[PDB]
């Protein structure tokens, strides 16, 4: 046994032969460092029982547990998987208790499968019995994917553990965590996951969120697949340089998909397809957002409003933080400190403007005849609170208004109460979307004000390496009860129910729009409802860098409108750091600087109204806005599609081994790279430039850099920012809102390929009614350059944006001097346009032209 392949038999206390021979595994303590001294032998676990049964999904088996010490306690002695081909891409095997009924994820968007097994599977399940493993080898090579038979299956009430090998260390995903790294570590490391609220910080802790999927990249031919584990109670990921992934739950079901792909985005799309596809934002969340914890008073927050808007920053959305509450209790404001805070609304709104107000789930339960508390005493009435585990009694913890009762969101009831209480509250206040934040959910007490309970939900037999060690800590008791079941297995489930409940509010808050919904607390799914951002990090050099992991991750679960806190939520930001995270965080696909009670400033035109930073901040900015075409059909593909929109360079380069670990630069989509200074002091970065040709973006000029690591000059005003050759990128001139912006004139930019041909898309609707995809209101059309011809092909053609609006620039990089330019529309010629060229830098700008948006034209010149 390969040391590499052990699998630690001792996961729980620090190793020893009486405990390895009382659990009946292996003992050599001879290994390198981390490698288990205690693992499991070669038959522990379970063997099939009889034959396999055909079903007309797949197939069942029974499985039967071979004698073995309980460890962990209550062991299963029939399990029974149950295996589907859904799809030519997506195999799904559950390990269910034979006579039992065990707790199973009530996913909102994922049904169970009825139906028969696909024809022409991408994939071979192959099974052994004795002892049982499972392995899902890939058709077209036999290359094996998952196979189980590295290690146990292991199956006790409180603990439930199976492993699988990997065809490489490729490897990328799990949550919510900080890695620091964007390939993993294979080198023996346990990944915590339990929803947990928690400095984003070194420490490796699980955090807010919890997200099982990851994604390997088997080789640099692009075939690549994906696992999700449908399984919400505490659990921790083991990844060892075998390689091979171990996961170790303490409840549930071992309820387990795999996806298979040509290349790493279609892994996504597979994924996102069971899973749910993320929303389409409403245009505007596009835009920049600005934010503080602690304004203080309205002037505050109005002074900081205005001078940005006075510095004319792209700045499209306003943030009110708990301040703006009575007492830091929702669905009230500060009638002394905000007053006349439905007149600040409207100033907002006048200039084009959203306000997104914070919302925390905890309801402060002080009320009384002479000081009634309407959110509490209409939620006692319709009683939706969470209950201790008597079943009746509401439970009582503590958060930002102090004592509090919270809502159980899994209750459809609750929904209805929540929907009316942002009823209320936005008749008196005209917000545009919503912040949930808290909804771990945190406790400023552990489980209650009167503690938990000594049982075996708040004590479990085995507890994965969760901060501070015990599942209550910063939260409610596990033996809370909601109507989805006990806050042992629901608990990864709170802030989703609360953001599908939110969507359902907004329904009734704003009819058939969008708005904007951004969670803190996330499960799998999340990104069909909501936004998320990466939580309360730090003004640090450390934190900047840790960021583009952290993005990479949620793209690739489904939330792609993800961001952090743009220089820094704790501490003073030192002005070089947070210059260097405005022009990096400019192209975060969720754009918002956020700041901590009591710091320093750090609003954009804090820094001064000639400052660098601001300059620098609207300069970024602006190129932002400028591509929000593109960004927009980005995020049409991620919905429609599944998509990502931030991108790891591997998922376009994967044949490029060079880009496997590359996580200090991305992509927007296909085409823009962008190469932050990421280093204190540092007016360089060393890059890798990936096998396309690459265009300055602000000047146009083709790079000499080609499938190679460079040192880039980018001085304290500078971000790389490059154009790939073989794309056409949709523009539109910026102004200070979407709102406005919307309105203006389009560009086309047309980076040639090597071949001199270019292809691009532009999406189209009106930015923020829901449904426009499913009801098919919208514009595509499709853009190729293919020598001496661009052509504007229009695929869907029911959308037809009133503002008359047009492309009046077309912009050509890497091309020789164009003559004899020609128009036509629908196939009929043809007024000259205007065109200059740059014989330097070899760019061509065609002007006096007016490209109808949603009308077919052909542009023709000569050479
Ligand atoms: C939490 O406890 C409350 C009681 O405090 C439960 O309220 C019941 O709710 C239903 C309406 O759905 C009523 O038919 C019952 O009359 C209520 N009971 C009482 C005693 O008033 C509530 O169901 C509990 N929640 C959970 C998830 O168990
Ligand atoms: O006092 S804090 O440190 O700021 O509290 C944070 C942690 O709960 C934890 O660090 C401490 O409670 C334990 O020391 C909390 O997450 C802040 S919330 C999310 C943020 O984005 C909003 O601006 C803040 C107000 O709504
Ligand atoms: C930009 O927006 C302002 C409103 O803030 C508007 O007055 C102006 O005309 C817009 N500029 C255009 C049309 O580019």
């Amino acid at each position: 046994v390969n040391e590499l392949e052990r699998i630690n038999c001792i996961p729980d206390q620090p190793p020893t032969k009486a405990t390895c021979d009382q659990r009946g595994c292996c003992w050599n303590p001879q290994g390198a460092v981390s490698v288990p001294w205690c693992y499991y032998s070669k038959n522990h676990s379970y063997h099939v029982e009889g034959n396999l049964v055909n079903t007309n999904a797949g197939f069942t088996a029974r499985l039967k547990n071979l004698p073995s010490s309980p460890v962990f306690g209550s062991n299963v002695d029939n399990v029974l998987l149950t295996a589907e081909y859904q799809t030519s891409n997506r195999f799904h095997f559950k390990l269910t208790d034979q006579t039992n009924n065990r707790f199973e994820v009530p996913h909102e968007h994922v049904q169970s499968f009825s139906g028969n097994a696909a024809a022409s599977l991408t994939y071979q399940v192959e099974i052994s019995r004795q002892p049982f493993s499972i392995k899902v080898t890939r058709r077209s090579n036999n290359r094996v994917l998952f196979d189980s038979s590295i290690g146990p299956l292991l199956f006790a009430d409180q603990f439930l553990q199976l492993s699988t090998r990997l065809p490489s260390t490729n490897v990328y995903g799990l949550g919510e965590h900080v890695h620091q790294q964007y390939r993993h570590d294979m080198n023996w490391k346990t990944w915590p996951i339990f929803n947990r609220d928690t400095t984003p910080n070194g420490n490796g802790t699980n955090l807010y969120g919890a997200q099982t999927f990851f994604l390997c990249l088997e080789d640099a031919s692009g075939l690549s697949f994906g696992v999700f584990l449908m399984n919400s109670n505490a659990m921790e990921v083991v990844l060892q340089p075998a390689p091979a992934i171990t996961y170790r739950t303490i409840g549930g079901i071992l309820d387990f998909y795999v996806f298979l792909g040509n290349t790493p985005e279609q892994v996504v799309q597979e994924y996102l397809e069971l899973i749910g596809r993320p929303a389409l934002p409403s245009y505007w969340a596009l835009g920049f957002h600005l934010s503080r914890y602690e304004y203080g008073t309205l002037d505050n927050m109005r002074e900081v409003v205005e001078r940005n808007r006075a510095a004319q920053l792209p700045y499209d959305v306003q943030h009110a933080d708990i301040d703006y509450m009575d007492e830091r209790r929702d669905f009230t404001y500060d009638s002394v400190d905000f007053k006349g805070f439905p007149e600040f609304v409207n100033e907002l709104h006048n200039n084009g403007q959203k306000l997104v107000i914070i919302v925390d789930p905890a309801i402060s339960n002080n009320s009384s005849s002479s000081k009634p508390y309407g959110p509490y005493d209409r939620g006692s009435d319709m009683k939706i609170w969470v209950n201790s585990s008597d079943g009746v009694t509401p439970l009582i913890g503590e958060v930002w208004p102090g004592q509090t009762v919270f809502p159980d969101y899994t209750n459809p009831n609750c929904a209805v109460w929540w929907t009316k209480e942002f009823e209320l509250f936005h008749n008196q206040v005209e917000f545009d979307g919503i912040w949930i934040d808290m909804n771990e959910v945190s406790n400023f007490v552990d489980g209650s004000v009167s503690g938990c309970s000594t049982n075996n939900l708040n004590n479990p037999p085995f507890t994965p390496r969760i901060l501070d060690g015990y599942l209550f800590c910063k939260t409610l008791c596990m033996d809370a009860v909601q109507h989805w079941g006990k806050q042992y297995d629901i608990h990864n489930l709170y802030g989703y129910s609360m953001a599908v409940a939110t969507a359902e509010a907004a329904k009734t808050v704003f009819p058939n729009k969008r708005s904007f919904i951004l969670t803190r607390s996330t499960f799998a799914g999340s990104g069909k409802f909501a936004a998320h951002w990466l939580g309360d990090n730090t003004a640090t050099w450390d934190d900047l860098r840790w960021s583009i992991p952290g993005v990479l991750e949620f793209n690739l679960f489904g939330i792609p409108m993800v961001g952090p806190d743009i220089c820094g939520f704790a501490l003073d930001t030192p002005e070089e750091l947070c210059r260097r995270w405005m022009q990096l965080g400019a192209f975060y696909p969720f754009s918002r600087n956020h700041n901590g009670q009591g710091y320093k400033d750090q609003d954009p035109a804090s820094f001064g109204a000639d400052s660098l930073l601001l300059n620098s901040s609207r300069h970024y900015l602006n190129i932002r806005y400028t591509l929000l075409p593109y960004l927009y059909t980005l995020f049409f593909r991620a919905h429609s599609r599944g998509d990502t929109v931030a991108r790891p360079l591997l998922h376009e380069f994967y044949e490029d081994n060079s880009t496997w670990d590359v996580h200090q630069q991305f992509l927007w989509g296909p085409g823009l790279l962008i190469t932050p200074v990421l280093d204190e002091g540092a007016e360089k970065v060393m890059a890798y430039v990936p096998d396309a040709v690459w265009y300055d973006y602000e000047t146009g000029s083709q790079v000499r850099w080609r499938k190679q690591k460079v040192e880039m000059e980018l001085p304290g005003d500078k971000i790389g920012l490059h154009l790939r050759g073989g794309y056409i990128f949709p523009t539109q001139q910026p102004n200070t809102t979407t709102l406005a912006s919307r309105k203006n004139p389009l560009g086309l930019i047309i980076a040639l390929d090597e071949n001199k041909e270019a292809k691009g898309e532009l999406f189209w609707d009106d930015g923020e009614t829901k449904d426009t995809v499913a009801n098919k209101v919208y514009l595509l059309c499709e853009f190729s350059v293919t020598q001496n011809r661009l052509e504007v092909n229009i695929s869907q053609s029911t959308y037809k944006d009133p503002n008359n609006l047009a492309f009046n620039e077309i912009k050509i990089l890497g091309t020789e001097e164009p003559s004899n330019v020609t128009v036509k529309h629908n196939g009929v010629p043809s007024t000259s346009p205007t065109v200059t060229y740059d014989s330097n830098l070899k760019v061509a700008i065609i002007t006096d032209i007016d490209l109808l948006l949603g009308e077919a034209y052909t542009v023709e010149w000569a050479h």
